[PDB]
């Protein structure tokens, strides 16, 4: 029947195997072909070209070859310089360029033949800040890997002048093994609240260093910028009590999406996994779920343009593709439920600025969902006969252990003036109670350096006790922090 | 060539390499300059740059030099000057993303030295800048670094 060809350009170092992106591309095409609801009468074909990383010259040549073979779109390469070069070519010949990865948008750049399936930085930036504010952090250390990290967090970096966040900015070194000296400074600095802006492979690496450093405990809370957080081996850390929170755009809760991610692991996990990585083997990363979603969203557009056919275009000549303008318009208007949730582009710039994120945190069970985020709602986090606990302290003759012939259990082990008072109060006011001897053997004073209380006063402040029944002197400093009865003895 | 047309920059660079040239004083702006640099690298003709663009570490091109004073050094000299004026408070105002990068040395200082610092962004047009300046005024931000073009 009817046939349409897509182009693919995938970046790599050394040689095979195939990478995640080129794999998801092929996988999406094979799947769609077999779907009888999507492109029923249409059968997708493709040319794939492999190039070196950062060789924009080679990327240009391969894109020109593909436009010569004839293609309806180029799922151009990932990295900034090659991607900008294929985008300029695609714009001159009016063939849609489909991107899956963020690159810096220059304002005065007029290219219009591209869409990008990657969740725009502006929106992610805001959702980081939204999360920080929900945890009520007033202090936070942002740690980034390379320059462009800065740009992904600009919304956050500019907050300290509107809201009340003091914030320290540090940079990782090239290698995470070099990161102890940096972590030691944060430790001395008491920087317990930390955002890591970096790849998920960097994050796996920096966590190991953080463990070594005594920094994976209940005292530390780490927010992760990476969307591939869910790919991290979390077995070394879930028992420790650290808090790890981040985001996930891969819609794993949907059953249809889980089954697709599985069939992927079978053809992929079948090939090289690593031991010392700290990543789960055969998890579908975001770079690849996006490519697979891009092939679908573009196909939804092809369904609405049966007239369209490929033309052999030459980079030599300034003659664009007849159907380009109309196809590009259909793609930008397209809507699709894919591996990464609602797909919808921005009328204005063709960037994916509106999308849905699950919000995930480390519980002892593993990484689990604790809410959602979307740009229009912010966070949607999904959150009398009692005995009184009486704190007291041994002090003659107020509270002592009773000497008795009879067996004594529980509260009846104690006697004294304060015990007699407690018994009367419990009868008059009608409560039951449990007597507990205070853990530090103190009445209650405030530390002159850190301002923390101890003794029975601290038990009350922290609501660990209901009552302190003891010869607790009523003083100015104490009455400011607890509520005393009127005195039962004056002296 | 047009600004930001890396495709046209590629074509013109190829024409020139065809005429024969000992070096291309390639174009100024990031995307066209990166494209002419990749071409120049494949054909081993020196590409001479005059403007800063972001250096990617894992990029292996070797046939270029850049006459623009590197950002790392300028960053330090800004910080050196701030410290000589003994400022402990400063508001950095930048125009566009890449401004951030030129001041990274300065932005990372508040954890080593004793500088509290506030980071604000200019709007597209400076005529729109009164509301921003009013906040700085109320804020008593008397010490200010402007990272932006001379225009
Ligand atoms: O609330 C308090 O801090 C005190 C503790 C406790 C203090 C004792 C008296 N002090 C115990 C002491 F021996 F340590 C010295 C003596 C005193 O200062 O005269 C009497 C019963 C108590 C009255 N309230």
């Amino acid at each position: 029947t009817h046939v349409l060809r897509f182009g693919g350009i995938f970046e790599y170092v050394e040689s095979g195997p195939m990478g995640a992106e080129e794999l998801a591309f092929r996988f999406a095409v094979n799947t769609i072909n077999r779907n009888r609801t999507l492109l029923p009468n249409t059968t997708l074909t493709y040319d794939t070209q492999k190039i070196n990383l950062y060789d924009s010259f080679e990327a240009s040549k391969k894109a020109c070859d593909q436009l010569s073979l004839g293609v309806a779109a180029i799922f151009g390469p990932s990295h900034s310089s090659s991607a900008n070069a294929v985008q300029s070519i695609c714009n001159a010949l009016g063939v849609p360029h489909i991107q899956t990865r963020w690159k810096h948008q220059v304002s005065d750049n007029k290219d219009s033949f591209y869409v990008s399936l990657y969740p725009d930085f502006s929106s992610l930036s805001r959702a980081i800040l939204d999360l920080v504010q929900f945890f009520k952090w007033k202090t936070v250390t942002v740690v980034y890997d390379d320059s462009t990290g800065l740009i992904r967090l600009q919304e956050l970096i500019k907050a300290p002048s509107r809201y009340n966040l003091r914030l320290k900015i540090r940079q990782l070194p090239a290698d995470t093994k070099d990161a102890k000296p940096l972590l030691k400074e944060m430790k001395r600095g008491k920087e317990f609240h930390v955002i890591f802006d970096c790849s998920h492979e960097m994050a796996a690496g920096i966590l190991k260093q953080a463990l070594a450093m005594g920094m994976m405990t209940e005292y530390y809370h780490y927010i992760f910028t990476t969307l591939d957080l869910f790919a991290l081996d979390v077995e070394p850390y879930r028992y420790s009590g650290v808090n790890m929170t981040g985001f996930r755009i891969l819609n794993t809760e949907n059953t249809q999406v889980s089954s697709i991610i599985e069939k992927w692991s079978m053809e992929r996990l079948q090939a090289p996994p690593k031991p010392d990585s700290g990543l789960l083997d055969g998890f579908m990363t975001t770079d690849a779920a996006l490519m697979y979603d891009a092939v679908h969203v573009v196909s939804v557009a092809v369904q609405q343009f049966p007239q369209m056919t490929v033309s052999s275009l030459q980079c030599n000549r300034h003659k664009p593709w007849r159907f380009g303008t109309r196809f590009m318009s259909l793609i930008k208007e397209a809507h699709w439920e894919g591996l990464t949730g609602r797909i919808t582009f921005n009328k204005t710039n063709g960037l994916r600025t509106d999308f849905d994120l699950d919000v995930i945190s480390l519980k002892e069970e593993g990484l689990e969902k604790i809410g959602t985020w979307d740009p229009a709602s912010g966070l949607n986090m999904t959150e009398s006969n009692r005995s009184l606990i009486v704190t007291t302290i041994l002090e003659e003759p107020y509270v002592l252990f009773k000497k008795s012939d009879k067996p004594l259990y529980g509260n009846d082990r104690f006697e004294g003036y304060c015990i007699d008072l407690l018994r009367e109060l419990s009868t008059i006011l009608g409560f039951t109670y449990e007597i507990r001897l205070v853990e530090d053997g103190k009445y209650g004073a405030q530390d002159d350096v850190n301002g923390q209380w101890n003794g029975m006063v601290r038990e009350l402040i922290d609501h660990k006790a209901d009552l302190a029944v003891a010869p607790l002197t009523i003083t100015y400093v104490r009455e400011k922090v607890i509520d005393f009865s009127k005195p039962f003895m004056t002296l």
